[PDB]
Formats: C-alpha cells, sequence, structure tokens
C-alpha cells in the first residue's frame, strides 16, 4: 500500500484538463492500482472524495466516498464509488449551498452547487453506469469533476 | 501489460515540471506498475526512451532504452534502465549533433545539439541510489527524457 503526495493550489497540474482513460486501461492492474492508491490517499487525509489530478495523475478518474470523519463529522454514509471518465449529464436548476474544503487547498468556503446531478461513468471493469446523486454526495461529484476540468472550489466563490 | 495513451505537443501536461517521486512510493507496487506500463507503451510505439509526463503522469520517472528498431534502425543496444528522480550532475562541454524524434511530436524530427557525455544520479524502483555515465546516443536519450520532466520539448532546443 501507498499514500500519494497531493498537489496544492498554485501547482499548474491542478489547472489542466485531465485526459480520458483509454480502453486499454480498463480492467487492468495498472488502473486497479491507481484507484487503490487514490483510495488510500483519500482515507489517510480524511477526504470524502479525490480526483486523480490531485495526486499528479492527469487522468479522468475520481472517487466519491462520503463518510463521517474528523474533517466532515456530519457527512452521510455511502459505499465509495470509483468513477472512470465521469460526465455530468444533468444538473438540477435547484441549488444548495454547502461548506467545502479541498485536500489541495489546505481553507474552506461556502459554495453553491446543484442539488441533484445525473452522472454517466465507467467502472474500473469497464461497465457503463448512469446514476443520480443528491445533496452532499452530489456536491462531491461536482467538486471532483471540477478538478478534472482544472477548477478549484475557490473559483466558484463570488 | 497495458499500453497507455501518449500526450502530444500542444498539450499542457508536457509543459509542467514533473513532481519528484516521494519516499513512500519507492519500492511500491504502484511505482512498479507505473514503470511496467511505461515500458510497454514505449516498446509498442518503437520508442527508445519514455518519460512519465508523456503518459499524463506528472512524476519524475524515465526509461532509457536504446535499441535498433524501425524508428531508429541504427541505434546501439543497451539494457533498458528505469530511473526515478534522475539528476544530471555533469554535462560534458563536448557536443554531438543528432537527429531526434519524439513520441509526443508526430511527423517531425530535427537536429539537436546535446552533450556527448552525461553523469546521472538516480534511484532504482526499489529506491537504491545509482550514478551512471552515458555517452553518445544513450546520453542524448537521457537528456531528452530529463527535458520532458522539466516541461521542454526537443523542438525548443533547435538552432
Ligand atoms: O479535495 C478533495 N476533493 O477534490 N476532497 C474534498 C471533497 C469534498 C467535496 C465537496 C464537498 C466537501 C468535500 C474534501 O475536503 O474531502
Ligand atoms: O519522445 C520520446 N521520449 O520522450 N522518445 C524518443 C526518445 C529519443 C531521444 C533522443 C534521441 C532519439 C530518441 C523516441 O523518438 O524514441
Ligand atoms: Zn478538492
Ligand atoms: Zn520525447
Amino acid at each position: 500500500s501507498v499514500v500519494l503526495p497531493v498537489a496544492k493550489r498554485g501547482e499548474d497540474i491542478l489547472k489542466l484538463i485531465a485526459a480520458p482513460v483509454s480502453a486499454n486501461e480498463l480492467n487492468s492492474n495498472w488502473l486497479y492500482q491507481l484507484a487503490d492508491a487514490m483510495h488510500a490517499t483519500m482515507l489517510e487525509r480524511n477526504g470524502v472524495g479525490i480526483a486523480a489530478p490531485q495526486v499528479y495523475i492527469s487522468k479522468r478518474v475520481i472517487i466519491v466516498a462520503s463518510r463521517p470523519n474528523p474533517r466532515y463529522p456530519d457527512a452521510p454514509e455511502m459505499n465509495a464509488v470509483v468513477m472512470v471518465n465521469p460526465e455530468i449529464l444533468e444538473f438540477s436548476s435547484e441549488m444548495c449551498l454547502g461548506e467545502e474544503g479541498c485536500l489541495s487547498v489546505p481553507e474552506r468556503g461556502q459554495v453553491e452547487r446543484a442539488e441533484m446531478v445525473k452522472v454517466k461513468y465507467l467502472t474500473l471493469q469497464g461497465e457503463m453506469v448512469e446514476t443520480v446523486f443528491q445533496g452532499f454526495p452530489a456536491r462531491i461529484v461536482q467538486h471532483e469533476v471540477d478538478h478534472l476540468n482544472g477548477i478549484l472550489f475557490v473559483e466558484r466563490i463570488s
């Protein structure tokens, strides 16, 4: 097992548009290990999500993993989901405000997000999934996709 | 073994300074798998070297692997060397000029002046320190790959 260094605000890797994962990488040891290192890194830093660019990997892979922990004591439980090449298909016009932080901005803020999102993605095995999130998990999906598109949560404030 | 997508000139991932590999990564299955995918990619594309930023991984890992192949039919053959956190500690004042291509630059080769000899200190995948002297075409490969780690493409070194 490994815990990967996390890039911080100011580093240009967080400003890129991450590249999609290729068909060759689906169901590979390489991809399972990337996802495992990400997962371990998120857990060690009490994150509730992580995106590959945060660990210097400019690829479209995120994890969404709400759980109560010291950084988010009230966060709801979910089974962690690894999403390859996620795309938000629909954002609700209805919005919610919530406090976010970021492993890459060690500073928190209050951000407006869609209350609901519908997201398409591939599993690590290559299966195409479409699914709806609400509330805090929806916020995490939006924050992590933003990371894939070179956007930090501070740029969504004001 | 997986063959990975390769970034091309224009893509901003190739302009960054790649981050050093951290101590906890040394001798990790993570780092072994990265190197294996790099190596497979390089062989599948007939490269004689590869840098992690070329496969969208902004970390300081390179492979130097001169061998004759369809892209470089007269290259000398060496045993492939994977280098973690390579640092060039000496460049010779003597220069050689040679035609270089790049996995990241399609449809172009150019004449590039390189030091004829470089001394490079690096870590193995297990994390052991090694210092090696390279000459000639292997030396040009080391220099090209270290330039990839520093956000530089060979086109920026011409004339
Ligand atoms: O930086 C990351 N993700 O990029 N981790 C965030 C995820 C997050 C997203 C939205 C709201 C709250 C929290 C964190 O502080 O755990
Ligand atoms: O683009 C890469 N490496 O980044 N590979 C180059 C390596 C290289 C370096 C120097 C001289 C000739 C060839 C290639 O065309 O195989
Ligand atoms: Zn974040
Ligand atoms: Zn190159």
